[PDB]
DNA sequence: CTAGGGTCCTAGGACCC
DNA sequence: CTAGGGTCCTAGGACCC
């Protein structure tokens, strides 16, 4: 055999970076996030705000009228960056098998690791005390013998601490285990699910096969797997991003082209610059351009593409926005690009 | 009254052999 | 009295943080 794996995930991220760096902001309810002047969401917020029903992904609005105290923080993205390399740095004296999955959060695969004597417990334990040390933050940990119990394993004794699933324990876990809890179940997968009376992984596991197999597809057997404790995915420490993007929501909608195209020339140097780190000479397989509609339709109108180029961003979104709007306002306009594979 | 990044999967149809 | 099957494009969506 059994492998040994670790998930790290950093308790409420963004806003325990701002409260570690302002103190006043410890007690208080806060959250990172656009106004909603600015047609804005919540990225993260402390548990003070929590309390209230503050939620990542929440309308600001919605925020604010749930929690009508909120300190609303714009996020510097600089300091979040900063931490997130340290922990990756503390993960590298552990072990080289890491996979970091965002910025605040990795896999650990320390199967052969002599340290602790090889224990993940102690292994975890000392990753946690080594963040809060040096970083003035805190981290929870899952421990289990694959990803995505893990995964679900740090969540369960946060903030500030962890939680191990041995083999031995496996299938009692997984029994009363709900599907929803599977890192790639989400809303939409789990009410699919719910209509068909599977709600834990008890339930599939009585599942025929080939009945999720015709209902989901992949899923379907991702689904059946999962649901006995099966997960062979490998830590992974070689991931390299496939894309870049760049876009913005305006805080009014637009409805005529020259505004679509002034904001386009401001996205562009962005999306260069960007492309720029990871790729100095701007080749790149794909690129393309992204409208969201006052409905919050959206589309895409990418094509093959052999380098960054602005002229042709331009003469795709003039293409998009004369085809595709259909007479709406636009409420975002993005641009794309995928880069090539090896 | 709904961000901005990204990952991956599926599907419809063009293209290739 | 005409190509199926594989691959490539490409748009859209679920999902993740
Ligand atoms: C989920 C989510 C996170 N983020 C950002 C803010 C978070 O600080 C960071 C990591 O997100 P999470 O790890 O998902 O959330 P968190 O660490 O803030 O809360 P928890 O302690 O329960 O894990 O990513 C967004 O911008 N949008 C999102 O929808
Ligand atoms: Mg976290
Ligand atoms: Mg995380």
């Amino acid at each position: 055999g059994s492998r040994k794996i670790i998930h790290v995930d950093m308790d409420c991220f963004f806003a325990a970076v701002e409260m570690r760096d302002n103190p006043a902001l410890r007690d208080i309810p806060i959250a990172i996030g656009g106004s909603r002047e600015r047609r804005g969401v919540i990225s993260t917020a402390n548990y003070p705000a929590r309390k209230f029903g503050v939620r990542s992904a929440m309308p600001t609005g919605m925020a604010l009228k749930l929690c009508p105290h909120l300190t609303l923080l714009p996020g510097r993205f600089d300091a979040y960056k900063e931490a997130s390399n340290h922990i990756r740095e503390i993960f590298s004296r552990y072990t080289s098998r890491i996979e970091p999955l965002s910025l605040d959060e990795a896999y650990l695969d320390v199967t052969d690791s002599v340290h602790c004597h090889g224990s993940a417990t102690l292994i975890a334990q000392e990753i946690r005390q080594t963040i809060f040390n040096e970083l003035q933050l805190t981290a929870s940990a899952g421990v289990a013998p694959v990803k995505f119990l893990a995964k679900i394993a740090s969540d369960m004794n946060k903030p500030n601490g962890q939680f191990v699933i041995t083999p031995a324990e496996v299938p009692a876990f997984l029994q009363t285990l709900p599907l929803a809890k599977i890192p790639g179940v989400g809303k939409v997968s789990a009410a699919k699910l719910e209509a068909m009376g599977l709600r834990t992984c008890g339930d599939v596991q009585k599942c025929d096969l080939v009945m999720l197999l015709k209902r989901f597809g992949k899923f379907g057997r991702i689904l059946w797997e999962r649901s006995q404790g099966i997960d062979e995915r490998d830590v992974n420490s070689e991931r390299l991003r496939k894309s870049v993007g760049v876009e913005r929501t305006m805080a009014e909608d637009i409805h005529h082209w020259s505004e679509c195209e002034a904001i386009i020339e401001r996205l562009y140097p962005e999306l260069e610059r960007r492309l720029a780190k990871v790729k100095p000479d701007l080749l790149i397989a794909r690129q393309g351009v992204k409208l969201k509609f006052d409905d919050f339709q959206q589309t895409t109108q990418e094509h093959v593409w052999p380098r960054l180029n602005k002229a042709d961003l331009i003469a795709t979104a003039r293409k998009t926005w004369d085809e595709r709007r259909g007479g709406r306002g636009v409420r975002l306009v993005g641009l794309h690009v995928t880069l090539l594979d090896p």
